């Protein structure tokens, strides 16, 4: 960068293809185990270091784990109870009002790793339920504080931990 | 996006060609308006929306008055102020110490076309001035809050305001 330079147009970094999971989670899990599942993330992220992006106060955050389960509950292949409720999912947009850096969705996902395996996810669908969420959240984050692009974690890298 | 969805790669926002202003700016406006041009334009982001981004203590003000300052007269074509002081440019990189959502650009865009016409930044090189300004600005963007892109401001959009 000095007088007269030209950069050329970039890229910060790609939103990776995201797969969303097949209705045999939904059906090897059942909807109990969904929403549990989601209560225990819900109650392992009050217990990280990013509590504060979670609005405190029972009501606000019964409503908020309700959601997220219809949530997760639906796109496993259960019944459609978000997008009768809520609507369009529109995640990314939906997080803007709470800041999210690269260390944040780490957290999220280290937290989803530890409720994965404290709820006796089945095995069998633990792989396709991970690599929805571990490319998913890639799109909640909307404050960047590196150059470098947001870690992957692939399944293979924390496999071991379910076995283990 | 639902069960069983795969949704392709995609990128949030493309960071434009960013052409760098020719030696003719430090030519045609010599050192002494170049930093004038940048105290000015500090005096207006302090009177605006964005104020509460920067330093209140005079001495920490002084510093990055003094920073930008050089960077602009060197990368105008000036004496190598930055390089010898601060050093790399890196500026993405820099401002990722200060939150800068799509707004506080615009609003650090509209204090600088004020400042260029409050010096009388002459004619001849404003365009090249102006085009570095508003497409280098939105590499420092680094908090998202909308899925629109950041808004572009030809130089043909203010030509007028600068002529009356
Ligand atoms: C990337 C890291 C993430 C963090 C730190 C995070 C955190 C949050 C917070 C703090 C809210 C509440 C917003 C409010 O109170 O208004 C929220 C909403 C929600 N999040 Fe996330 N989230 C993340 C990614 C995800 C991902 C990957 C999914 C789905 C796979 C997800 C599903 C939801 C849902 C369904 C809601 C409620 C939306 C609604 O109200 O309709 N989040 N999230
Ligand atoms: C786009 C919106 C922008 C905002 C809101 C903004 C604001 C700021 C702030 C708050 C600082 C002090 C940061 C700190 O020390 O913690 C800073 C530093 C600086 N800014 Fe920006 N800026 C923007 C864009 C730009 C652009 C486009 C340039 C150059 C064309 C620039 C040039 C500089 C320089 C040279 C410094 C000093 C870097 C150093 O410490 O060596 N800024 N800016």
């Amino acid at each position: 960068a000095e007088s007269g330079s030209i950069c050329e147009a970039r890229i910060d970094f790609v939103f990776p293809e995201v797969k969303f999971p097949s209705k045999k989670v939904y059906l090897a899990a059942g909807e109990e185990l969904l929403r549990k599942l989601v209560e225990v993330h819900h109650e392992n992220l009050m217990k990280s270091k990013i509590h504060y992006l979670f609005p405190t106060s029972h009501e606000q955050l019964r409503s908020l784990v309700k959601r997220s389960a219809d949530f997760v509950v639906e796109m496993c292949g259960g019944p459609p109870y978000y997008t009768l409720t809520r609507g369009e999912p529109k995640m990314r947009a939906r997080h803007f009002s709470v800041t999210i850096d690269e260390k944040a969705r780490e957290i999220w996902l280290a937290c989803y790793k530890h409720a994965l395996k404290d709820v006796h996810f089945p095995l069998s669908v633990l792989e396709e339920f991970w690599q929805w969420i571990e490319s998913f959240s890639i799109r909640m984050i909307n404050r960047r504080t590196t150059l470098e692009p947001p870690r992957r974690v692939p399944y293979s890298e924390i496999q071991d931990f379910f076995v283990s």
